[PDB]
């Protein structure tokens, strides 16, 4: 109802890119129902990423976390690297190249054995991804994950803009 | 009709030729390649080819390393790659020899969905609509991994059946 719309209308009006960001993560929290929503974003030379969100974990003030985007990124580093949808049952059952190393390893927000990773793409390069998981707990959850993507893509393409 | 033929085989090869006819006869995806890993899980045998005129996938087998650019990497990683341009993606994404000798195999626009029984990749799906300018969507995906679940549920059934 009232509820997405809301979150729908503020992002549309929105000239600053990390309260967009942040408006997506809320967006997905409270009407999507997941229960932990990271948003992290690459520095212009690509080589660190900077934690927008993280909604869903508490004790927890991003400021100042840089994490390097490098083989200790894990699962998060492929994606901006390949631009796919990784879902991950349990990543311990995955290649060596998926866990998270440290310092992402050492952050509750990042802790999850089970979750998406979803690029957010402009001009065909990944410039940051959504890292979403039910640690309390398929393809239609990407696809709603994916729109909100597209649309915290679209809103940074139209700021950028302006 | 096929969901309930692939039911009535006890033949993996045949039920995984049955997806590749249903993808492509019924929901008319115009090339559709199935590849199954050897025992040892270092080769994939093409299995199926729907949609390659003059071509019969009979004994050809293809290394799993590097050479399979992303289809060894769908298979390693269990992860629906889709491509809708090959040449927007790294180096390591290419086809290489022997791969790139198959014209079953030459589309630079792809989707590669794996087979996965009890969290191990067993095979995979390679599907394109290279003659066609539109670009394989995440609805064709939802389509492609509703085929790879039937497959590998069937071939769980059969093995099942099977074993001795």
């Amino acid at each position: 109802s009232n509820a997405f719309h809301q979150i729908s209308s503020r992002i549309q009006k929105s000239i600053d890119v990390d309260e967009v960001l942040r408006l997506c993560a809320e967006g997905l929290h409270d009407v999507l129902g997941y229960e932990r929503v990271n948003i992290l974003m690459a520095d212009t030379a690509r080589t660190s990423l900077s934690f927008v969100a993280a909604v869903g974990t508490a004790d927890f003030n991003p400021a100042g976390v840089v994490l390097p985007l490098d083989q200790r990124g894990g699962v998060i580093t492929k994606c901006f690297t390949d631009r796919q949808v990784y879902m991950i049952d349990d990543v311990s059952a995955y290649p060596t190249d998926f866990r998270l190393q440290s310092p992402y390893d050492a952050i509750r927000a990042l802790r999850s054995k089970s979750f998406v990773i979803c690029p957010i793409v402009v001009k065909g390069e990944a410039i940051g991804v959504f890292a979403v998981d039910n640690r309390s707990s398929n393809d239609t959850d990407v696809d709603t994950i994916k729109l909100f993507a597209d649309q915290a893509s679209s809103a940074i393409v139209r700021i950028n803009l302006l």
